[PDB]
């Protein structure tokens, strides 16, 4: 029992007495009721996710935000495009999830206003071309914390209050598949830099169905990684995570219901 710092996130003041589950959502009706299921399954947030023409990315994301606004659960956007961020916030999205660390030109300007939650992810890459890079680290843990601290500073320098910001070590983006990813999972609480109050920024962790998983289970396909994905989530929560982003929602909630019983009893002594 440690408590991750709260996250102001749009409509919702989110507090982490228990860690929360982000269901990954990504036909428009197909996905309307796919989200009613996720909520019923125990999802506490919904992650609305070549690449795509702005014309298109907008057609497929903006209706979904308005379609699901009234369900009243935190709605999160997986985008690095400022135009996408600008639009989605206006349509009432609660949290922006950006692989690029709010580095694309304009990104910080598009989100410095309002109450939305912001999660800055670590990734090794050249923002200009959007080419993901090859690993290169001193201590990968020091390096990821260092990077994310610079990004929390950048956001705060443009008016963003410390408490709207959570961070993400970016399993799978520029990391040696096992050596770097598991180093970060093993050291998870040490990957978040300090808020001005001294508390660490809450951490979001997304490992679901990822390569780091398939590499330790003799190479199973992305859809054959459920129990592996659950396991990574528990390890992450056992080590500090505030939120875990997953495709397999009910399994993850079941697991975390066991973990919370355990912690509830370690506290009763």
């Amino acid at each position: 029992t440690f408590l991750p710092a709260p996250l102001q996130c749009g409509r919702f003041e989110l507090t982490f007495e228990r860690p929360l589950v982000m269901g990954i959502l990504n036909a428009r009706d197909d996905a309307l009721r796919r989200a009613e299921r996720m909520i019923a399954e125990g999802a506490d947030l919904l992650d609305i996710g070549p690449p795509v023409p702005l014309d298109e990315e907008l057609a497929r994301v903006i209706p979904l935000v308005e379609a699901l606004r009234p369900l009243n659960v935190p709605l999160s956007i997986d985008t690095y495009k400022p135009a996408v961020m600008r639009a989605a916030l206006a349509a009432g999205a609660d949290l922006i999830n950006d692989i690029w660390g709010f580095r694309q030109p304009g990104a910080i300007d598009a989100v410095r206003d309002g109450n939305s939650g912001l999660c800055a992810m670590h990734m090794l890459g050249e923002p200009q071309t959007m080419q993901v890079g090859e690993p290169d680290y001193g201590d990968v843990v020091t390096d990821v914390r260092d990077f994310l601290a610079a990004r929390a500073q950048a956001l705060r320098d443009a008016g963003v209050a410390a408490e709207r910001i959570c961070v993400d070590p970016g399993f799978g983006f520029g990391k040696a598949v096992v050596d770097d990813n598991y180093a970060l999972l093993a050291a998870l609480p040490d990957t978040a830099p300090a808020r001005p109050d001294g508390r660490a920024y809450p951490i979001l962790a997304g490992m679901s169905r990822k390569s780091m998983l398939g590499a330790v289970i003799g190479g199973k396909p992305p859809l054959e990684r459920v129990a592996a994905s659950v396991a990574a989530a528990l390890c992450a929560v056992e080590r500090g995570a505030a939120i875990v982003r997953v495709h397999d929602v009910a399994a993850t909630v079941d697991a975390l219901s066991v973990w919370n019983a355990v912690r509830a009893a370690a506290r009763q002594r």
